[PDB]
């Protein structure tokens, strides 16, 4: 585990995604780049999106800051050059238009960057050029490979918020059993893949990873099982908002963990004799994952809309606020917000709460147990990133297509993820990784990235979408 590393290094390493996005937008608006599409656009996109992240993670991990400047300062200059070679929105349209869901570019960029980072890190973990401080921690610590799950849960909750809103828009309430069947149909593929991976592990008899998730439990099972519990709870969430339920669950879990020490002693040093004693880690982390999913849904609630609505800060509503504005009170005026102000409010509240909790916590963070500080840290980081991406989108003024690679990876995330896993397995069976000198490993990584990018672009261009 090597105890991991500090958070500030993690933020400095990850900011490269946002820096590259800003540089790409500047290059697009610089007007020098020729109008028709050609090899130049593809080369520039590949260099900006894939090569920069790989350079940040492995070779230039020691000095990230300098790298960022070398990405931003040149492009900006080119921008100005365009501005020297060269010597609408309607309120009535908003009033007349009803409530519909609208896709946003920054969400696509966010998901594409997340998926690319993961795909790179999965293969990069084996080679020696990858720094050892970024490896996953054993019991207590912070590392770059602990934020991958939290981010995924947050994004899935944000996405499911749109299904919630669309269901609410319908005039007839669907039956509860129909909702359960829809959840089962959604989770069937993940459950089937989990069982297949379990059987493949039986056949492999590979190395033990018991402390990670237990004898039988796995990430796919939890991902498939979350929605069923959410639909079971939704009846209660009708009477009180989701945020209060998440707070209550987290408080109960933390009190149970902290009131005494025998619970920790049993959770850490117990024998594996019966089934419950065999898979304790996954069962106990399920509560934290549920809390993260709930907060992600609540955050996406007002983000995924197209126009401001009444009390969209914590509740799904489709009505209009201007009619209320004739005699709007203080509460109705404060709570009904546009996406940016709501993001800012939640960000500040979570920052202050996280600072207090980190100040007065006796233990450290832990991924195995998914205690309170871990969830707080994940939520605060994700909120900050999302606010940055929204601010960039707003200042650049584009509203109402992001780079090609981001859209291509976003379209077929699951299939490309499985293909990436298969390719990493094959390349590991190909050669001995720990032997390779740095240049050879870098060349191998470059070839693998090129192959994946070519496959993704070819799949997207022919308009073929595969769902597994
Ligand atoms: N190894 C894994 N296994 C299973 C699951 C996941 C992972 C995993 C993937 C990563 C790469 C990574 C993704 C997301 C983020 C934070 O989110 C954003 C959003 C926008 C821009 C930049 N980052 C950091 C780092 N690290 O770990």
């Amino acid at each position: 585990g090597l105890n991991g590393g500090s958070i500030t290094e993690i933020n400095a390493v990850t900011s490269i995604a946002l820096v590259t996005y800003i540089s790409w937008n500047l290059l697009k608006n610089s007007n020098l780049m020729p109008p028709g599409i050609s090899s130049v656009q593809y080369i520039i996109d590949f260099a900006l999106n894939w090569v920069a992240l790989l350079l940040s993670i492995t070779i230039y991990a020691s000095e990230p800051y300098l790298l960022n400047t070398l990405i931003l300062l040149p492009c900006l200059l080119a921008f100005i050059y365009g501005k020297f070679t060269s010597s609408i929105y309607n309120k009535k349209k908003m009033i007349t238009q009803r409530f519909q869901l609208e896709k946003k570019p920054y969400i696509t960029a966010y998901r594409g960057g997340m998926l690319i980072l993961t795909a790179i890190a999965i293969l990069a973990v084996d080679f020696p050029i990858f720094p050892r401080r970024f490896a996953k921690v054993e019991t207590w610590g912070t590392s770059l490979m602990d934020l991958g799950v939290g981010s995924f849960v947050f994004s899935n909750g944000i996405v499911s918020s749109r299904a919630l809103l669309k269901n609410l828009s319908l005039k007839s309430k669907p039956s509860f059993l129909k909702n359960a069947f829809n959840a089962l149909k959604s989770g069937g593929t993940l459950l089937f893949l989990g069982l297949l991976r379990l059987f493949f592990v039986k056949n492999l008899e590979y190395q033990e990873h018991v402390t990670e998730y237990g004898v039988h439990w796995n990430f796919f099972i939890t991902l498939s099982l979350l929605p069923l519990v959410l639909t079971f709870i939704d009846p209660v969430t009708r009477m009180v908002p989701r945020c209060s339920i998440a707070i209550f669950i987290s408080c109960i879990y933390e009190w149970l963990l902290l009131k005494d020490d025998r619970t920790l002693n049993f959770l850490i040093l117990a024998d594996r004799n019966c089934f419950f004693s065999a898979n304790r880690e996954g069962i106990f982390s399920f509560l934290g994952y549920c809390s993260i999913f709930l907060w992600g849904q609540n955050t996406g609630f007002y983000l995924l809309g197209n126009k401001p609505t009444l009390n969209n800060l914590y509740k799904p509503s489709t009505q209009d606020v201007v009619a209320a504005s004739k005699k709007s009170s203080t509460w109705d005026y404060w709570t009904s917000v546009t996406p940016l102000s709501g993001l800012c409010i939640w960000s500040t509240i979570f920052l202050v709460i996280s600072q207090l909790v980190f100040q007065y916590h006796p233990y450290s963070v832990s991924r195995r147990f998914a205690n309170l500080p871990y969830t707080l840290w994940v939520i605060t980081y994700n909120l900050l990133f999302l606010t940055g991406y929204c601010l960039t989108d707003k200042i650049f003024g584009n509203s109402s297509k992001v780079a090609e690679c981001l859209e291509s990876i976003n379209s077929n995330g699951l299939f490309l993820f499985l293909l990436a896993n298969v390719s990493t397995g094959l390349v590991n069976m190909s050669m001995v990784t720990i032997d390779s000198s740095p240049l050879k490993s870098f060349l191998v990584l470059l070839a693998y990235c090129s192959f994946i990018a070519v496959i993704s672009v070819f799949l997207y261009r022919k308009r073929i979408f595969i769902k597994l």
